[PDB]
């Protein structure tokens, strides 16, 4: 396959479905990609994670820079060896989360490690050498985190100084051969809630260029409405051409207004949390199997879905694994959830092929709610 | 199949290989029984634990009178459809944990939940219930821990209680027509390291009449030598043509002894517990995959071993994840365990089969020490 190849196959309103070609696999689009935290996606082996259709994960740079070291991971063989996923590996740039879980200068951010408070420094040019030596196909231009909420002046501040780390993460990206030639490169466009500033970045990251763009910014608890409303005017600023990626929304009905404006891609780690704290999704909207009125239940978690973990055991029996804190508990609820968001995507997927998504929408909602 | 059905292929020495023949299934003895807790292999779906080699598994019988609650599990179909088994299951009696995890009498033994302090009473007879209500294959009679050390007068007495319970235990199975018609019922062996006790408790075993018969009270802290002294004396006293179970024993030098003076089956929750603290076991003795000298080790967790942790995924990587506390790190290494054990099982069957399970004994010493 090519380096990287986006082809729309279909559309309907700002709607896209699609395919990515990379060297490692075929991405489907709209895509959900599991978040793998420690290098895993929490409670699953690759091969679950595959079978419950995701074609993409994504690889947690933050914890990983710390606890093997990229440095590390690159000796062993890269991320893929390492974990057992041989398919494509989108990597955030890690100074998102350094910013939440810090002295800031224009040349980037230094930190105390959550583990051990080593100190570190992180800037454009070594989240990006961290990608590589952790083998990632799809890298994230190193970002600066916009708080919220944040007045005009401080997020044009902001986003001017992202846009600068983008040109740097871009060249830096460019001026390392076996990477350039083999993974792809998304720039993230900034400037909070304020249009102005969202065609800034945009005009920008065009003008430098990137293999994908990223709606940076959002999902800050800024709420829904707020978030759809800056998604309106805010994706279609983006090259037509390229995938659309929205960073940290998951919540299934986040998700489908989103493909409702564009949006090609998203992660979110609620999947994966959302299984240990009881919270399963059925198509009648979310669960919590810990409720005392699933002890006798026996009933799969979702009466439609089709993952091995309804077809083979109750509601009964998850919730008395999670009330007895068990861990095949987490790793069965995981497995539905996953398994449910990944047919969500094959939904939005076929609806949009067959021009019915706004009325696939439309269906969910009435029932999911 | 038939009820019950424990016939030997092949001896040497003490040792014996063969099959026990049951409704759900044949079980390849001599046997090792990977214990389920809280109606859960610990990290493993049953599938996997099947996949590892395992043909019956130990039902923890204390937990789940406790948390889910017999009734409860009946009511939703029994154990086997509950968890996912469909095969053959052990549950201990429960009487011998309680007096572990309470006022004892003739009767039975009162004591209060060790999660939210409830009263409880459990006899003979509600032992034998609740394993009928959990669907249970093989049933063990209800018993009286023996403190160690023991003096002779109280080692006494509590075997002459354990008999006199033996007695029940035996009536309330065969009263119960489903019962005594679909599971087996298992005898206790007490009298703790004398002798002459364990001469009296086998005869009184004998002479009520038992489908197999476990030495109970070892592995109490007398130490390996004591065990295998207990054992060379005691095991002959036990009838020849019935399975011979040896409780909560399941260290691979131990079990690996226990059949040269034999035994036929084994238990031990040491191969899933020592799957979260970083324990692996290889034909080169244990290792920690926590140490530090495994951080960048590339081979599997034994050169050997056939489960399929072994087939993808290296030391390196385990390591990483135990020491993260990932879930897949106690997955990963939960099976390569189980897996390890039933491998064991498998070698000493086929050597006894062959003749040669003496020299496999020694041969299997000289390298894991
Ligand atoms: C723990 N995860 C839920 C979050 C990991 S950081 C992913 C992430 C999430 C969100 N909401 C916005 C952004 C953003 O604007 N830039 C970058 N680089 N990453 C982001
Ligand atoms: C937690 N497990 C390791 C132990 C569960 S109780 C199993 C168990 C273990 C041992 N060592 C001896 C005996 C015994 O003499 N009688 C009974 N009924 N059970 C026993
Ligand atoms: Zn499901
Ligand atoms: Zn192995």
């Amino acid at each position: 396959r090519p380096r990287f190849s986006f082809s729309i196959a279909a559309r309907e309103g700002k709607a896209r479905t699609g395919t990515i070609e990379m060297k490692r696999g075929v991405i489907r689009t709209p895509a959900f990609m599991p978040v793998g935290t420690a290098a895993t996606v929490k409670a699953l082996k690759p091969e679950t994670v595959r079978a419950t259709g995701a074609d993409i994960i994504l690889g947690n740079t933050y914890h990983l820079m710390l606890r093997p070291g990229a440095e590390r991971i690159a000796k062993l063989g890269g991320l893929h060896s390492f974990m057992g996923w041989d398919r494509p590996i989108l990597t955030d740039s890690g100074g998102y989360q350094v910013m939440s879980l810090t002295k800031q200068s224009e040349e980037g951010v230094t930190f105390k490690s959550h583990l051990d408070g080593s100190r570190h420094m992180l800037s454009p040019e070594r989240s990006i050498e961290i990608q590589h030596l952790l083998g990632s196909d799809i890298v994230m231009a190193f970002d600066e985190c916009t708080p919220y909420p944040a007045t005009p002046s401080r997020a044009a501040s902001s986003m001017e100084r992202s846009m600068r780390w983008a040109k740097r993460s871009r060249d830096a990206f460019d001026s390392r051969k076996e990477q350039a030639e083999n993974a792809a490169l998304f720039g993230i466009q900034q400037g909070s809630v304020f249009e102005n500033l969202r065609q800034q970045s945009a005009d920008a990251l065009a003008e430098i260029g990137f293999d994908g763009y990223a709606v940076g910014g959002l999902a800050v608890g800024e709420g829904q409405d707020e978030m759809f409303r800056v998604l309106d005017f805010s994706v279609p600023m983006l090259p037509d051409d390229k995938p659309h990626y929205l960073m940290g929304v998951g919540k299934p009905d986040d998700i489908v207004g989103a493909v409702e404006r564009g949006i090609d891609m998203f992660d979110c780690v609620l999947p994966t949390r959302s299984g240990r704290n009881g919270q399963a999704f059925t198509w009648d909207g979310p669960i919590n199997i810990r409720n005392a009125r699933f002890s006798e239940d026996l009933k799969p978690l979702d009466s439609e879905c089709h993952c091995a973990v309804c077809q083979k055991w109750s509601r009964a029996y998850i919730h008395h694994l999670i009330r007895a804190g068990e861990i095949l508990g987490a790793m069965l609820m995981t497995e539905h959830n996953i398994a449910f968001y990944q047919q969500l995507m094959q939904k939005i997927r076929d609806s949009i092929s067959e021009g019915r998504f706004s009325q696939f929408a439309q269906d969910f909602r009435a029932r999911y709610f």
